[PDB]
This record gives structure tokens, C-alpha cells and sequence, in this order.
């Protein structure tokens, strides 16, 4: 169990450790580190709650919607916070791509990988701090999608971040 602090992911921002930047997140608003679905669910407009129980309203999808960081593009440091930690497999992040509609269900089709981080097996700190790059052709709202697969298990945990890249 964990979620994404910084940049606050959106079930993140939806408790009170995220400011309750975001309203009406379901059970996100009490335990955004509970998102965990099997590894590779990736169904389209299920991305931001995994498909799980009483995350529903995290798949609201609107340019508006959610709150954003503003970030820039090159260097992005991304910090998880694990309320539970596991034996760890990989950190997958991803990105929608330049040209994506911020106003359609979210699909994985529409977005690049961007980072892939082995986690050898090894059970990580409460803390874990991590660098990816934000490629250089995106400009404005886009959503990442960190993934943390867990090693001794099936599944993975799932976070969607909204950002506001200038
Ligand atoms: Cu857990």
C-alpha cells in the first residue's frame, strides 16, 4: 500500500495530507494508498481507481476536474509514500502523449512509457524518491501513470497524477 506525495497523485489530493485538493474522490479521501489491482489491468476509463470498489469517481475525466501541479518539462522527481511496505518488482511510469484529449476516457493506448525502475526484489523505505524525465514535446495538462509492482505478489499499485507542464 502507498501512493505518489509529490507530485500529488489525484486519490492523494483527495485526503486530508493532500490538502483535499480534490473533492468527492470516494474512498481516496481516507486511503488513496489502497489501489491495488492485478499487474497489466489496464482498462480504459478505469485507469485513475484500477477498477477497484469505491474509487469510481476517480475515473471522472474533464479538462477541469482534477487539481494540477504545474511542473516543467526535463527533470521530474517523484516521491511515493508507503503506508504498507513489499517485496518490489518494478516502477513503471507513464505519460499521455502531445495531442491527448483531456475531455475522453483515459486509455493507456494514448500515453508512452517514460521510466522503468527494477526494484530487484527488495523491500523499499516508507520513503521512496525517485527522477524521471517529462519529454520535451508536452505542454500543459497531461496525466502520469505510476505503477508499483509489487514482487511477491500478482498485482500492483496504481496512480494517476495530474500535471500542468510549462
Ligand atoms: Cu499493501
Amino acid at each position: 500500500h502507498g501512493y505518489v506525495a509529490s507530485p500529488g497523485s489525484r486519490a492523494f489530493f483527495g485526503s486530508s495530507a493532500g490538502g483535499n485538493l480534490n473533492t468527492n474522490v470516494g474512498r481516496a479521501q481516507w486511503e488513496p494508498q489502497s489501489i491495488e489491482a492485478p499487474k497489466n489491468t489496464f482498462i480504459t476509463g478505469k485507469l485513475a481507481s484500477a477498477g477497484v470498489s469505491g474509487f469510481e469517481p476517480l475515473d471522472e475525466q474533464t479538462a477541469t476536474r482534477w487539481h494540477k501541479t504545474n511542473i516543467t518539462t526535463g527533470p521530474l522527481d517523484i516521491t511515493w509514500n508507503l503506508t504498507a511496505q513489499h517485496r518490489t518488482a518494478s516502477w513503471d511510469y507513464y505519460i499521455t502523449k502531445n495531442g491527448w484529449n483531456p475531455n475522453q476516457p483515459l486509455d493507456i493506448k494514448n500515453f508512452d512509457k517514460i521510466a522503468s525502475i527494477d526494484g530487484k526484489q527488495e523491500v523499499p523505505n516508507k520513503v521512496v524518491k525517485q527522477t524521471i524525465n517529462i519529454p520535451t514535446d508536452r505542454k500543459g495538462y497531461h496525466v502520469i501513470y505510476a505503477v508499483w509492482g509489487i514482487g511477491d505478489t500478482v498485482n500492483a499499485f496504481y496512480q494517476a497524477i495530474d500535471v500542468n507542464i510549462q
